[PDB]
Protein backbone atom coordinates (compact mmCIF):
# COMPACT_ATOMS: atom_id res chain seq x y z
CA UNK A 1 0.00 0.00 0.00
CA UNK A 2 1.26 3.11 1.47
CA UNK A 3 -0.36 5.53 -1.02
CA UNK A 4 -1.66 6.65 -4.25
CA UNK A 5 -2.12 10.16 -5.62
CA UNK A 6 -4.82 11.26 -7.59
CA UNK A 7 -4.84 14.65 -9.39
CA UNK A 8 -8.20 15.49 -10.23
CA UNK A 9 -9.69 18.20 -12.73
CA UNK A 10 -12.63 17.88 -9.87
CA UNK A 11 -13.39 19.61 -7.13
CA UNK A 12 -11.66 17.43 -3.77
CA UNK A 13 -15.40 17.16 -2.03
CA UNK A 14 -16.98 16.04 -5.58
CA UNK A 15 -14.36 12.80 -5.20
CA UNK A 16 -13.02 12.88 -1.40
CA UNK A 17 -15.96 10.10 -0.13
CA UNK A 18 -15.79 7.43 -2.63
CA UNK A 19 -11.68 8.06 -2.23
CA UNK A 20 -12.02 7.93 2.05
CA UNK A 21 -13.81 4.38 1.72
CA UNK A 22 -10.74 3.13 -0.37
CA UNK A 23 -8.74 4.41 2.08
CA UNK A 24 -10.72 2.30 5.06
CA UNK A 25 -11.37 -0.59 2.94
CA UNK A 26 -7.08 -1.11 1.85
CA UNK A 27 -5.17 1.09 3.99
CA UNK A 28 -4.00 2.80 1.04
CA UNK A 29 -3.16 6.42 1.54
CA UNK A 30 -5.34 8.87 -0.89
CA UNK A 31 -3.35 12.10 -1.75
CA UNK A 32 -6.02 14.20 -3.88
CA UNK A 33 -3.84 17.24 -5.84
CA UNK A 34 -6.78 19.50 -7.21
CA UNK A 35 -4.99 20.06 -10.24
CA UNK A 36 -8.27 21.93 -11.52
CA UNK A 37 -7.69 23.64 -14.99
CA UNK A 38 -3.87 22.41 -14.18
CA UNK A 39 -3.50 19.58 -14.86
CA UNK A 40 -1.56 18.32 -18.45
CA UNK A 41 0.59 21.17 -17.67
CA UNK A 42 1.65 20.38 -14.21
CA UNK A 43 1.91 16.53 -14.82
CA UNK A 44 3.94 17.33 -18.03
CA UNK A 45 6.41 20.09 -16.19
CA UNK A 46 6.69 17.24 -13.41
CA UNK A 47 7.73 14.62 -15.94
CA UNK A 48 9.73 11.94 -14.93
CA UNK A 49 9.75 12.82 -11.31
CA UNK A 50 5.74 12.95 -11.18
CA UNK A 51 4.26 11.83 -8.34
CA UNK A 52 0.77 11.51 -9.92
CA UNK A 53 -0.50 8.09 -10.55
CA UNK A 54 -4.47 8.77 -11.66
CA UNK A 55 -5.60 11.51 -13.36
CA UNK A 56 -9.18 12.43 -12.66
CA UNK A 57 -11.17 14.35 -14.99
CA UNK A 58 -14.16 15.48 -16.85
CA UNK A 59 -15.15 15.45 -20.55
CA UNK A 60 -14.07 13.67 -23.34
CA UNK A 61 -11.98 16.45 -24.65
CA UNK A 62 -9.94 16.53 -21.35
CA UNK A 63 -9.39 12.99 -21.49
CA UNK A 64 -7.91 13.20 -25.06
CA UNK A 65 -6.33 16.30 -23.89
CA UNK A 66 -4.44 14.41 -21.27
CA UNK A 67 -3.83 10.80 -23.70
CA UNK A 68 -2.31 13.51 -26.35
CA UNK A 69 -0.46 14.92 -24.62
CA UNK A 70 1.71 11.24 -23.78
CA UNK A 71 0.51 11.20 -20.33
CA UNK A 72 -1.47 8.14 -20.23
CA UNK A 73 -0.28 4.23 -19.79
CA UNK A 74 -1.93 1.50 -21.32
CA UNK A 75 -3.95 -1.07 -18.52
CA UNK A 76 -4.97 -4.45 -18.65
CA UNK A 77 -7.85 -5.12 -15.94
CA UNK A 78 -10.44 -7.61 -16.45
CA UNK A 79 -12.62 -5.52 -14.02
CA UNK A 80 -12.52 -2.41 -15.65
CA UNK A 81 -13.57 -4.32 -18.55
CA UNK A 82 -16.75 -5.68 -17.05
CA UNK A 83 -17.55 -2.83 -14.85
CA UNK A 84 -17.25 -0.43 -17.31
CA UNK A 85 -19.31 -0.40 -20.57
CA UNK A 86 -17.22 -0.95 -23.75
CA UNK A 87 -18.69 2.46 -25.38
CA UNK A 88 -17.50 4.67 -22.16
CA UNK A 89 -13.77 3.59 -22.39
CA UNK A 90 -11.04 3.49 -24.46
CA UNK A 91 -10.68 -0.11 -26.49
CA UNK A 92 -7.15 0.74 -26.64
CA UNK A 93 -6.97 1.10 -22.64
CA UNK A 94 -5.61 4.06 -22.27
CA UNK A 95 -8.73 5.90 -20.20
CA UNK A 96 -11.78 4.97 -18.32
CA UNK A 97 -15.01 6.18 -17.87
CA UNK A 98 -16.69 6.39 -14.21
CA UNK A 99 -19.83 8.53 -14.69
CA UNK A 100 -21.85 9.89 -17.78
CA UNK A 101 -23.60 13.33 -18.62
CA UNK A 102 -26.64 13.41 -20.88
CA UNK A 103 -26.88 16.62 -22.90
CA UNK A 104 -30.65 17.05 -22.45
CA UNK A 105 -32.71 19.82 -24.25
CA UNK A 106 -34.40 22.29 -21.11
CA UNK A 107 -37.70 23.49 -22.06
CA UNK A 108 -39.82 26.56 -20.60
CA UNK A 109 -42.38 24.60 -17.70
CA UNK A 110 -44.80 26.70 -18.84
CA UNK A 111 -44.63 27.84 -22.54
CA UNK A 112 -43.75 24.40 -23.91
CA UNK A 113 -43.68 21.20 -20.96
CA UNK A 114 -42.52 18.11 -21.83
CA UNK A 115 -40.77 17.23 -25.21
CA UNK A 116 -43.15 14.51 -27.82
CA UNK A 117 -41.63 11.49 -27.14
CA UNK A 118 -39.66 11.16 -30.40
CA UNK A 119 -37.68 14.13 -30.08
CA UNK A 120 -34.32 14.91 -31.38
CA UNK A 121 -31.92 17.12 -31.27
CA UNK A 122 -32.20 17.37 -34.65
CA UNK A 123 -35.63 19.10 -33.98
CA UNK A 124 -33.90 22.05 -32.93
CA UNK A 125 -32.89 22.87 -36.47
CA UNK A 126 -36.26 23.18 -38.04
CA UNK A 127 -38.08 26.26 -38.48
CA UNK A 128 -40.72 26.39 -36.21
CA UNK A 129 -38.04 27.03 -33.49
CA UNK A 130 -36.89 30.63 -34.54
CA UNK A 131 -35.76 32.77 -31.62
CA UNK A 132 -37.02 29.96 -29.14
CA UNK A 133 -33.48 28.18 -28.79
CA UNK A 134 -30.63 28.98 -26.25
CA UNK A 135 -27.28 27.37 -26.29
CA UNK A 136 -23.91 28.10 -25.17
CA UNK A 137 -21.12 28.80 -27.64
CA UNK A 138 -20.59 25.83 -30.23
CA UNK A 139 -16.81 25.62 -29.63
CA UNK A 140 -17.83 24.56 -25.67
CA UNK A 141 -16.68 20.95 -25.59
CA UNK A 142 -20.23 19.79 -24.37
CA UNK A 143 -21.79 20.85 -27.55
CA UNK A 144 -18.38 19.82 -29.78
CA UNK A 145 -18.49 16.32 -28.52
CA UNK A 146 -22.39 16.25 -29.12
CA UNK A 147 -22.11 16.97 -32.92
CA UNK A 148 -18.51 14.99 -33.23
CA UNK A 149 -21.47 12.51 -32.29
CA UNK A 150 -23.66 13.64 -34.96
CA UNK A 151 -20.80 13.61 -37.56
CA UNK A 152 -20.51 9.59 -36.52
CA UNK A 153 -24.37 9.06 -37.38
CA UNK A 154 -25.12 11.24 -40.38
CA UNK A 155 -21.88 12.38 -41.46
CA UNK A 156 -20.42 16.11 -41.90
CA UNK A 157 -22.79 17.42 -44.68
CA UNK A 158 -25.75 16.35 -42.65
CA UNK A 159 -24.24 17.75 -39.36
CA UNK A 160 -23.57 21.09 -41.10
CA UNK A 161 -27.43 21.74 -42.34
CA UNK A 162 -28.15 20.40 -38.62
CA UNK A 163 -25.44 23.36 -37.11
CA UNK A 164 -26.88 26.07 -39.67
CA UNK A 165 -30.99 25.35 -38.75
CA UNK A 166 -29.76 25.22 -35.16
CA UNK A 167 -27.66 28.64 -35.18
CA UNK A 168 -30.54 30.04 -37.39
CA UNK A 169 -32.83 29.52 -34.39
CA UNK A 170 -31.34 31.19 -31.65
CA UNK A 171 -32.57 33.24 -29.64
CA UNK A 172 -29.78 35.41 -28.70
CA UNK A 173 -25.39 34.91 -29.41
CA UNK A 174 -24.41 32.03 -28.12
CA UNK A 175 -22.89 33.09 -24.40
CA UNK A 176 -22.36 31.76 -20.77
CA UNK A 177 -22.80 28.42 -19.46
CA UNK A 178 -25.31 25.65 -19.31
CA UNK A 179 -27.25 27.06 -16.30
CA UNK A 180 -27.17 30.63 -18.18
CA UNK A 181 -29.58 29.54 -20.70
CA UNK A 182 -32.11 27.48 -17.92
CA UNK A 183 -31.79 31.15 -16.60
CA UNK A 184 -32.71 32.70 -19.80
CA UNK A 185 -36.01 29.93 -20.45
CA UNK A 186 -36.50 31.04 -16.75
CA UNK A 187 -36.71 34.60 -17.73
CA UNK A 188 -38.85 34.25 -21.13
CA UNK A 189 -35.64 34.60 -23.26
CA UNK A 190 -36.18 31.34 -25.39
CA UNK A 191 -38.33 28.11 -24.52
CA UNK A 192 -35.30 25.38 -25.35
CA UNK A 193 -31.89 24.84 -24.47
CA UNK A 194 -29.38 22.34 -24.38
CA UNK A 195 -27.47 21.89 -21.60
CA UNK A 196 -26.09 18.96 -19.58
CA UNK A 197 -28.54 16.86 -16.90
CA UNK A 198 -26.46 17.37 -14.10
CA UNK A 199 -27.21 20.62 -13.86
CA UNK A 200 -30.69 20.44 -13.21
CA UNK A 201 -29.58 19.05 -9.87
CA UNK A 202 -26.88 21.79 -9.03
CA UNK A 203 -29.38 24.49 -9.64
CA UNK A 204 -31.54 22.98 -7.66
CA UNK A 205 -29.34 22.47 -4.61
CA UNK A 206 -28.33 26.62 -5.12
CA UNK A 207 -31.14 28.91 -3.53
CA UNK A 208 -30.73 31.91 -5.95
CA UNK A 209 -30.67 29.13 -8.90
CA UNK A 210 -33.61 26.50 -7.91
CA UNK A 211 -36.20 28.65 -9.77
CA UNK A 212 -34.15 28.32 -13.12
CA UNK A 213 -35.03 24.41 -12.22
CA UNK A 214 -38.19 25.06 -12.20
CA UNK A 215 -39.00 26.87 -14.45
CA UNK A 216 -37.99 24.46 -16.67
CA UNK A 217 -38.36 20.71 -17.90
CA UNK A 218 -35.48 18.28 -18.39
CA UNK A 219 -35.94 16.37 -21.52
CA UNK A 220 -34.14 13.46 -22.69
CA UNK A 221 -34.07 13.19 -26.48
CA UNK A 222 -35.33 10.37 -27.81
CA UNK A 223 -34.79 10.01 -31.73
CA UNK A 224 -32.83 7.19 -33.48
CA UNK A 225 -29.51 7.43 -31.63
CA UNK A 226 -31.11 9.06 -28.14
CA UNK A 227 -29.57 10.95 -25.58
CA UNK A 228 -25.99 12.08 -26.16
CA UNK A 229 -23.65 11.03 -23.25
CA UNK A 230 -20.34 12.06 -21.96
CA UNK A 231 -17.96 11.07 -19.59
CA UNK A 232 -16.02 11.63 -16.76
CA UNK A 233 -13.12 9.67 -15.85
CA UNK A 234 -9.72 8.45 -15.22
CA UNK A 235 -5.87 7.84 -16.71
CA UNK A 236 -3.14 6.32 -15.36
CA UNK A 237 -0.52 8.37 -14.97
CA UNK A 238 2.62 7.67 -17.70
CA UNK A 239 4.77 8.08 -14.69
CA UNK A 240 2.60 6.66 -11.84
CA UNK A 241 5.29 6.22 -9.17
CA UNK A 242 1.87 3.73 -7.11
CA UNK A 243 1.15 1.72 -10.55
CA UNK A 244 -0.91 -0.74 -8.57
CA UNK A 245 -2.17 0.81 -5.97
CA UNK A 246 -3.90 3.14 -8.95
CA UNK A 247 -4.85 0.15 -10.66
CA UNK A 248 -6.67 -0.69 -7.43
CA UNK A 249 -8.23 2.89 -6.81
CA UNK A 250 -10.01 2.97 -10.50
CA UNK A 251 -11.02 -0.15 -10.32
CA UNK A 252 -12.70 0.40 -7.23
CA UNK A 253 -14.04 3.20 -8.53
CA UNK A 254 -15.63 1.49 -11.71
CA UNK A 255 -17.40 -0.82 -8.84
CA UNK A 256 -19.86 -1.42 -6.98
CA UNK A 257 -18.71 0.02 -4.17
CA UNK A 258 -17.77 3.45 -5.54
CA UNK A 259 -20.06 3.78 -8.19
CA UNK A 260 -23.61 5.06 -7.13
CA UNK A 261 -21.94 7.35 -4.66
CA UNK A 262 -19.77 8.81 -6.94
CA UNK A 263 -22.95 9.39 -9.52
CA UNK A 264 -25.05 10.70 -6.93
CA UNK A 265 -22.41 13.14 -5.30
CA UNK A 266 -22.30 14.92 -9.08
CA UNK A 267 -26.05 14.55 -9.95
CA UNK A 268 -24.72 12.09 -13.24
CA UNK A 269 -24.87 8.49 -13.86
CA UNK A 270 -23.26 5.62 -13.02
CA UNK A 271 -21.32 4.02 -15.58
CA UNK A 272 -21.82 0.30 -14.36
CA UNK A 273 -24.94 -1.30 -15.49
CA UNK A 274 -27.18 -2.46 -12.52
CA UNK A 275 -25.97 0.58 -10.49
CA UNK A 276 -29.15 2.99 -9.54
CA UNK A 277 -28.78 6.59 -10.22
CA UNK A 278 -29.51 8.47 -7.33
CA UNK A 279 -33.83 9.28 -6.14
CA UNK A 280 -33.14 12.88 -7.85
CA UNK A 281 -31.60 11.72 -10.68
CA UNK A 282 -33.99 9.00 -11.53
CA UNK A 283 -36.68 10.83 -11.01
CA UNK A 284 -35.96 12.91 -14.21
CA UNK A 285 -36.94 9.93 -16.06
CA UNK A 286 -35.25 7.05 -17.71
CA UNK A 287 -34.12 7.07 -21.72
CA UNK A 288 -32.46 5.17 -24.47
CA UNK A 289 -28.38 6.42 -24.19
CA UNK A 290 -27.06 6.86 -27.17
CA UNK A 291 -24.41 3.71 -27.48
CA UNK A 292 -21.95 5.42 -29.45
CA UNK A 293 -18.44 4.61 -28.65
CA UNK A 294 -16.69 7.88 -26.72
CA UNK A 295 -13.61 6.68 -28.80
CA UNK A 296 -15.45 7.52 -32.22
CA UNK A 297 -16.89 11.09 -30.57
CA UNK A 298 -13.07 11.73 -30.00
CA UNK A 299 -12.35 10.79 -33.33
CA UNK A 300 -14.93 13.39 -34.95
CA UNK A 301 -14.38 16.05 -32.41
CA UNK A 302 -11.40 17.75 -34.68
CA UNK A 303 -14.01 17.65 -37.56
CA UNK A 304 -16.84 19.01 -35.42
CA UNK A 305 -14.87 21.87 -34.44
CA UNK A 306 -13.92 22.66 -38.07
CA UNK A 307 -17.68 22.82 -38.78
CA UNK A 308 -18.65 24.95 -36.15
CA UNK A 309 -16.20 27.66 -37.53
CA UNK A 310 -17.36 26.72 -40.97
CA UNK A 311 -20.86 28.17 -40.03
CA UNK A 312 -19.74 30.64 -37.50
CA UNK A 313 -21.73 29.23 -34.96
CA UNK A 314 -21.27 31.70 -32.45
CA UNK A 315 -21.76 35.05 -34.83
CA UNK A 316 -24.91 36.70 -34.28
FE1 LIG B 1 -20.16 21.13 -16.36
Amino acid sequence: ANEVNVYSYRQPYLIEPMLKNFEKDTGIKVNIIFADKGLVDRVKQEGELSPADVLLTVDISRVMEIVNADLAQKIDSKVLEKNIPAQFRDSNDQWFGLTTRARVIYTSKDRVGKLPAGFDYLDLAKPEYKGKVCVRSGKNSYNVSLFAAMIEHYGIEKTKAFLEGLKANLARKPQGGDRDQVKAIKEGICDYSIGNSYYYGKMLDDEKQKSWAEAAIINFPSGEHGTHKNISGVVIAKHSPNKANAVKLIEYLSGEKAQGLYAELNHEYPVKEGIEPSAIVKGWGTFKSDTIKLEDIAKNYEAALKLVDEVKFDDF
